[PDB]
Order: C-alpha cells, then sequence, then structure tokens
C-alpha cells in the first residue's frame, strides 16, 4: 500500500500521477505541478519511519543548486503522515538502462562518457562539503527533455554526511561508523565500518564502471554484507581490469592509496577516462547505447 494514492494532491499544488520508484526510506512519484504545469518528481517518506532522511536530502539538494548534474529544487514540507521533497523530473536510471541492454553491458563509449559525468557529479557534492555514500547506477538518471537527454543526473542525498565543518575544515573521522549505502558498490573500508571518505564514493564509481563494461561484479549474487566484504578483501582488484582500458590501473592505484584525510586527485581520474576515449577514437558527441 503506497504512502500516496493516484490523484492525491500535496499542499494544493502537487498531484500524484504514478509511483516511479522506491524501496529504501520511502517512495518517489511522478506528479503534476498544478501551479507551474510541469511534471515533477515528488519524493516522500512516512513520518513514522525510525530513520528520517529527507531533512538531509533537502539540505544537500539546496546546497547543490547551481551545480551541473543536479535536479532543480522545487519544494519540500512536513506533516503528521509524511515528509516530502519536490524536484525536477528526470528520465530512466542507469541500472534500468543497463539491464535493458542485450548482454547487460554498455559499450566502452557509453561507459566512459557516463564515467566522466558521474565523476563530475561526485566532485560537485564533495565541493559543497558532503559525501554521497550511496553511489550506485539507480541513483543516476538521464534527462527526459530534448535539452537534457544526454545529461546524467545524480540522485538521492538521504545517506549523505557532511565531512567539512562551519570553519571550512575537515572534521575528525569517528573511530567507528555504521554501514551506509549499497552492499554491491561499497568499498572494503565501508565494509570494515570505517568512517567513509571522498575516496569511498570514487570506489563505488570504480565498481559501477567495471559492472557497466563487463556486465557483472564477482560478488553480484551474494546478498550478505559480510560475505561480500570477504570476497572484496580477498579478490585481486587487478583481475577486475581484465576487460577494462589499461589506464584504469592508474584509477585503481590512486583510489587504493587514498584514506579519509586525503583529497582525491579528480583530474587524474578524468585523465584516465579522456585518454581511454582518445586511444579508441571515441567522440564526446556519440549517441548513448539506449538511443540506438
Ligand atoms: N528526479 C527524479 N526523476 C526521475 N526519476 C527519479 C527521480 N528521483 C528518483 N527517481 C527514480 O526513483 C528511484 C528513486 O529513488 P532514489 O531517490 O534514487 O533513491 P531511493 O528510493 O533509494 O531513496 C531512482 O532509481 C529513479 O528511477
Amino acid at each position: 500500500a503506497d504512502i500516496l494514492p493516484a490523484n492525491y494532491v500535496v499542499k494544493d499544488r502537487w498531484k500524484v500521477l504514478k509511483k516511479i520508484g522506491g524501496g529504501g526510506f520511502g517512495e518517489i512519484y511522478e506528479a503534476m505541478d498544478l501551479l507551474t504545469r510541469e511534471n515533477v518528481a515528488l519524493k516522500v517518506e512516512s513520518a513514522q519511519q525510525p530513520k528520517q532522511v529527507l531533512k538531509m536530502e533537502v539540505a544537500v539538494l539546496k546546497k547543490l543548486q547551481g551545480k551541473d548534474h543536479v535536479c532543480r529544487f522545487i519544494g519540500c514540507g512536513r506533516n503528521e503522515k509524511f515528509n516530502y521533497v519536490v524536484m525536477q523530473l528526470q528520465g530512466r536510471n542507469l541500472a534500468d538502462l543497463r539491464r535493458s541492454q542485450p548482454r547487460g553491458t554498455f559499450t566502452l563509449s557509453t561507459t566512459l562518457r557516463l564515467g566522466k559525468q558521474i565523476l563530475e557529479s561526485i566532485e560537485a557534492i564533495h565541493s559543497v562539503g558532503f559525501l554521497h555514500r550511496d553511489i550506485k547506477p539507480s541513483n543516476f538518471a538521464m534527462g527526459r527533455l530534448p535539452s537534457t537527454y544526454r545529461k546524467c543526473y545524480m540522485l538521492d542525498f538521504g545517506l549523505a554526511r557532511q565531512y567539512t565543518n562551519t570553519t571550512g575544515d575537515v572534521r575528525p573521522p569517528r573511530n567507528v561508523a555504521g554501514f551506509r549505502g549499497t552492499v554491491r558498490y561499497a568499498s572494503v573500508n565501508a565494509h570494515k565500518n570505517r568512517e567513509m571518505g571522498r575516496h569511498d564514493d570514487l570506489w563505488s564509481l570504480f565498481y559501477m564502471l567495471v559492472e557497466f563494461a563487463v556486465g557483472q561484479l564477482p560478488w553480484r549474487k551474494i546478498k550478505d554484507k559480510e560475505q561480500v566484504g570477504m570476497i572484496k578483501e580477498k579478490y585481486e582488484h587487478r583481475m577486475l581490469l581484465k576487460h577494462m582500458p589499461s589506464e584504469f590501473h592508474l584509477f585503481l592505484d590512486h583510489i587504493a592509496s587514498l584514506d579519509y584525510f586525503t583529497k582525491p586527485d579528480y583530474q587524474l581520474i578524468m585523465s584516465v577516462f579522456e585518454n581511454s576515449m582518445k586511444e579508441r577514437g571515441i567522440a564526446e558527441n556519440e549517441a548513448f547505447d539506449w538511443e540506438k
């Protein structure tokens, strides 16, 4: 039973058309904005949920206004039954787009071009003092308009954590931190209950790109967090690069050397994607796999 039924109207403005997503922490709907006449995304969480994450989501989404790869903030509110955020509506997510591919793989062209946009999104959130902590294909969606269909948008800021403080400094990490994010894309550090850093969001991007190009990860079928962590610890990460562009060794080595305290070298990773494209004769203007 959905939190909101079809045609329910939020704050005399947003009319629920259909449920477009959900699972963790609540549900997301496509709604008609009765004031502006545009289709929007309405994200809701029940007010009786023990962990309320929309307060974080709203704060991060507002802090990100003006950045590329981010939904326009439309509104938000709270009541006794539910909390909500209203934002720009996008198209299909990357997990859905990958699963729809014949072999569940994207071409290197699509993989590398998505990698550039996701890396830019990751650098954008870190630049406002926040870690995403839940980097995964379903938290990235393509635009749905002729002016936005080749733009990839970063979604879901509910599990975000501010690593900076009021004075523009980096706060000390806690001695221990509860597991946050997806099991499939979490770094080994996240599995060990270490405080997550900027490098951990880059580990999730590394695993996503391997999954995009290869179609699977070695721990794909395992659901248990601990069993997955053991596989990732034991697994020779160089074996993940068998079918990857050779400059991915540079990406892997850089992230493997980082800790919570060290600012990543985002340009080093960008250079890996750019050289991988040029060495293959891949143009930036190429159509994405799903366009064909
Ligand atoms: N602005 C949006 N436009 C289009 N689809 C969206 C939007 N926000 C979320 N979704 C869809 O619903 C799912 C949304 O959940 P999301 O905010 O990403 O995470 P969650 O349900 O894990 O808190 C996504 O994978 C995507 O398909």
